[PDB]
């Protein structure tokens, strides 16, 4: 009703992700009845939009067994789009794709332990030979070559970001293997889906930041000026910084982050430069979102604050906030867990003149969060999160995370007589046996604390 | 039960140290029934792991008189491994040992007072001649040559850290004699064993620092992120810094120590360089443990703190804590006796978000400590430590240490009419007669104080 901006719409080319029949990386299945509706001929190269602004490039074919409003893609494609089966994507005609000049690709470290021989020969040459594949920068794809299957990451393409791999395309694969861990962290980067029990506020954020920038005309037409300062506040640890993350990854805009404690670590005047530098960067690349985390760290009450350089910054900022022209298309967001200690001049109209309170979550919120956290954890069947949810009164997002981390340990703890700290490697059986029992949770629960 | 990580395991090659029959430095005795179990042929050169990450290299032979799960080594070997008879070690096959190019070895100062003649000729040449001995860098070994026995330290080896001493090996022994005192301090470097009444906490430390680094996969598998900030706290003098020591010596990781009072002694900005420098060093050499002692000295409440450079450091630190990437493999440990005065921003989730309280010890703890302290003291038979333990309620580690020191003096005091301060040297008889009587303790006890 006021969460309207969130419920996404039934549209011609929003299709649910179904498991692939055809097993190929560059292939996507569609119903014939649909392919026509979207004016898409066979073997056309298409553009796919996923989550957290991820993009994939594929070739399209008709599947008899595929529902109209569904689409098939393999796990490699589901990965580049950052979607689980059952999610929904944008399909778009990608007509002006140009042939590939040169591409640089590296293998992942934990997929090359063993023989080198020749990676191009054994793996890449065949996978690409006479294929004419579409690929995007930052694609991770798998190639099987006889005995092994190896994962490669598209480091660079000419032309960026996408090109077709033709016979003329020079393929460079020399370099240091990509580290798995880095690409783990990359998958794990935060989306909107990763924040729980904030639907109401998430709504407001999109309504005040995402909307005014994506469709500035709605405000033009209706004849009102969007607000340009949004201040999130909340009792410590309620995913304020966490949202800061989501937005960065999820936004359409050029995003610039400012960390109060990090600004204040700089030499006198060296911070003022950075403050301007940020606001200048944001204008230069507008539409933009500047985000200030731990605002209170740089904006205490000028009256009540002791150091001299220290007031200069509050003044410095105020000036910039005010120095934002109408035509600028910049929304300044910021966040604190101590709103009341921030200099009131900054909460005056035309500055940070909108607040989004990010409070304690209620019973169902906790349940939401608990789900989001455990989504990649090994849990026993006997684990009831609804129970946890109910028993965790007054916990916040960070309290819950801690809880999970604690039970996980307790679980690891129950294997601690079987294992010695000293051992070079761990018995591979036990490793697989490891899971968080509901009992583990009850222990963690018995240990929990105020926010 | 939750101290599980501590109880070490029965394993194929954990053997108890029994006194040697064969008296040679490079020799280790094993039961034949065992030697087979571990696929170890006679005259094979093995690797031995002791305490505080000490290592020894030997040649292995079968002893008929030696128990299966026992091993014989001389005191010279017991010394390089830093173990008393009755302790337990790792034995490991060391197959790829290379022949020695060049070795540099110096004698100990208090073992060479007298004739030089030629140390290589009299001592080293024969001890090594046609022997083909395995040696490690930092081994201390004893050589008898006619009238005297002399101790040598392995200063350098090529190749480091171990090599076999063949006839081709060039042996250099020129230089300044090693000072006994330094090597006394080296033996004395604190282990885990040296801390008493903290089993519960010791457990947590290994569980949060040692474990996440030695076996990062247990967390990977179970799908949870280990915490990266551990804050020890306790009433003054409870072996917080003492544990800082143990961990350094005992850990597998690269260890970097930061002393709050020492950071704060630096010029403005000179500290900020050191702070970064430390965090950079730790990343460069990961996995690593950064330890901050007397944290409260550098992290007072920014709000409540007066100097300007002073806040800049809290900000400076916070930034770095946060600037730690996931792939970094660094755990920041720190310690204070005044937790409540530390800026709360540092105890937020993802910073110092785990605490280990290092409280007063109970009756048995005191007894533990008293034992650890007196382990190298001259005590009369009439001395009952259980008594002391019971009578010392409310003492902490440092209180107990003081007590011992005080009684020791009282003992020295009882010789003070026999001795005059003026004398150039002390009557050698009385020296040997000196011991701490239980009465001495009762005096020290009568003088004791709150923590
Ligand atoms: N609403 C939430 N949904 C899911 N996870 C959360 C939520 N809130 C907190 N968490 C977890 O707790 C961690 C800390 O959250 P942050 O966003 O850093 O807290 P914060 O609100 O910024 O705290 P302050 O005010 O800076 S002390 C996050 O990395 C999440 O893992
Ligand atoms: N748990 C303990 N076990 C054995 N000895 C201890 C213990 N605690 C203290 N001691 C002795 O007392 C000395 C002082 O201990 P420290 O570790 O320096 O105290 P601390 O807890 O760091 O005190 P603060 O907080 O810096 S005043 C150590 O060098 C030990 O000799
Ligand atoms: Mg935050
Ligand atoms: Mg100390």
């Amino acid at each position: 009703l006021s969460t309207a901006i969130l419920k996404q719409k039934n549209r011609p080319n929003r299709l649910i992700v179904d498991e692939a029949i055809n097993e190929d990386n560059s292939v996507v299945s569609l119903s014939q009845p649909k392919m026509d509706e979207l004016q898409l001929f066979r073997g056309d190269t298409v553009l796919l939009k996923g989550k957290k602004r991820r993009e994939a490039v594929c070739i399209v074919l008709s599947d008899d067994t595929c529902s109209d409003e569904k689409i098939r893609m393999n796990r490699v494609v589901r990965n580049n789009l950052r979607v689980r089966l059952g999610d929904v994507i944008s399909i778009q005609p990608c007509p002006d794709v140009k042939y590939g000049k040169r591409i640089h690709v590296l293998p992942i470290d934990d997929t090359v332990e063993g023989i080198t021989g020749n990676l191009f020969e054994v793996y890449l040459k065949p996978y690409f030979l006479e294929a004419y594949r579409p690929i995007r920068k930052g694609d991770i794809f798998l190639v099987r070559g006889g005995m092994r299957a190896v994962e490669f990451k598209v480091v660079e393409t000419d032309p960026s970001p996408y090109c077709i791999v033709a016979p003329d395309t020079v393929i460079h694969c020399e370099g240091e293997p990509i580290k798995r861990e880095d690409e783990e962290e990359s998958l794990n980067e935060v989306g909107y889906d990763d924040i729980g029990g904030c639907r109401k506020q998430l709504a407001q954020i999109k309504e005040m930041v995402e909307l005014p920038l994506r469709h500035p005309a709605l405000f033009k037409e209706i004849g009102v000026k969007p607000p340009r300062g949004i201040l999130l506040y909340g009792p410590p640890g309620t995913g304020k910084t966490l949202i800061a993350r989501a937005v960065a990854n999820e936004t359409g805009a050029f995003f610039f982050l400012i960390n109060g404690p990090e600004i204040m670590s700089k030499l006198a005047g060296e911070s003022e430069s950075n403050l301007r530098k940020a606001f200048e960067e944001a204008e230069k690349n507008a539409p933009a979102i500047i985000f200030i985390d731990e605002l209170d760290a740089i904006a205490p009450k000028r009256e009540k604050t002791h150091g001299e350089v220290e007031r200069r910054i509050v003044s410095q900022l105020l000036t910039l906030m005010d120095g934002l022209k109408q035509r600028a298309h910049v929304i300044v967001m910021a966040a604190t867990n101590r709103p009341n200690s921030i200099d009131p001049a900054l909460r005056r109209f035309g500055r940070f003149d909108r607040e989004v309170d990010i409070g304690i979550p209620d019973a169902t919120g906790r349940l939401e969060i608990l789900q989001i956290h455990t989504k990649n954890m090994k849990l026993a069947d006997d684990v009831d999160l609804e129970q946890v949810a109910n028993e965790t009164h007054g916990h916040v997002g960070a309290d819950l995370a801690a809880l999970c981390s604690e039970a996980a340990l307790q679980a690891i703890r129950k294997k601690m007589d079987l294992i010695d700290l000293e051992d070079e490697t761990i018995d591979a059986e036990v490793m697989n046996s490891l899971a968080v029992t509901m009992d583990d949770f009850r222990w963690a629960l018995s240990q929990s604390n105020p926010s």
